[PDB]
């Protein structure tokens, strides 16, 4: 594993030439969509910010202004996700998940889930620089519960190091976590969101292991994924993130589109949020444990200059 995305610095950009061609594309009635996706997926996010810069001291409008005044639909709610500085686009979808749209459990599951707690540190950091509250107290308002609590355990950025691995602690832990399961995690949850929470990534994969021998099975089994229970699917989340972020991220994009529905607001998120990261990763696991390539799954569950740019974003390569 080399951590890699799919969008890469345009060689030889220019961002008022970038700037100008996306005057022309707005320019008039009609919009050139197509000349619109292709620009932007064809540029990394820091450039992207150049060509807002570049677009207001040039016409002394506002890019993103116009973006939202041209565009509808889900192309404009991506194109708008493009147009998301990094550092902000995971925040930002955090924020949005606690303001109004009711029920998002999915949403802070994932991120909180999925993400490197010098990630999680910059994200509190930057929300509560932008929204003006703490990440942690809005948590704690729109939440409830042990999936609170472990939430706010996930949100402190606080595990064990990787660095001495303390067998007799795997057994117990194992055991702890064999015998909750079969307890339906239903009971001593004070317990088990102390081990999925604070212990190191490498003491947790060793405690997995331990685990499937006692039991026979590996621990994700002892959990549905379509049932809910927000905690059991907290819990499930940081059991495949723990083994491999990539390939929980490529999961989620393929339940994704699996029946009816194509969960367009997960798609966008991943592919966005992902697209500089680990993009590559993800495919090249969605590939071989899902045994079809993305970018055939997308091409087929969507259309239009949405999946277009979708595409253009994934890359039909590797
Ligand atoms: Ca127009
Ligand atoms: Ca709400
Ligand atoms: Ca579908």
């Amino acid at each position: 594993q080399v951590l890699r995305g799919t969008v890469t610095d345009f060689p030889g950009f220019d961002e008022r030439a970038d700037a100008e061609t996306l005057r022309k594309a707005m320019k008039g009635l009609g919009t050139d969509e197509e000349s619109i996706l292709t620009l932007l997926t064809s540029r990394s996010n820091a450039q992207r910010q150049e060509i807002s810069a570049a677009f207001k001291t040039l016409f002394g409008r506002d890019l993103l202004d116009d973006l939202k005044s041209e565009l509808t639909g889900k192309f404009e709610k991506l194109i708008v996700a493009l147009m998301k500085p990094s550092r902000l686009y995971d925040a930002y979808e955090l924020k949005h998940a606690l303001k109004g749209a009711g029920t998002n459990e999915k949403v802070l599951t994932e991120i909180i889930a999925s993400r490197t707690p010098e990630e999680l540190r910059a994200i509190k950091q930057v929300y509560e620089e932008e929204y003006g509250s703490s990440l942690e107290d809005d948590v704690v308002g729109d939440t409830s519960g042990y999936y609170q609590r472990m939430l706010v355990v996930l949100l402190q950025a606080n595990r064990d190091p990787d660095a001495g691995i303390d067998e007799a602690q795997v057994e117990q832990d194992a055991q702890a976590l064999f015998q909750a399961g079969e307890l339906k995690w239903g009971t001593d949850e004070e317990k088990f969101i102390t081990i999925f929470g604070t212990r190191s990534v490498s003491h947790l994969r060793k405690v997995f292991d331990k685990y499937m021998t006692i039991s026979g099975f590996q621990i994700e089994e002892t959990i549905d994924r379509e049932t809910s229970g927000n905690l059991e699917q907290l819990l499930l989340a940081v059991v495949k993130s723990i083994r491999s972020i990539p390939a929980y991220l490529a999961e989620t994009l393929y339940y994704a589109m699996k029946g009816a529905g194509t969960d367009d607001h997960t798609l966008i998120r991943v592919m966005v949020s992902r697209s500089e990261i680990d993009l590559f990763n993800i495919r090249k696991e969605f590939r071989k444990n899902f045994a079809t390539s993305l970018y055939s799954m997308i091409k087929g569950d969507t259309s239009g200059d949405y999946k277009k740019a979708l595409l253009l974003l994934c890359g039909e390569d590797d």
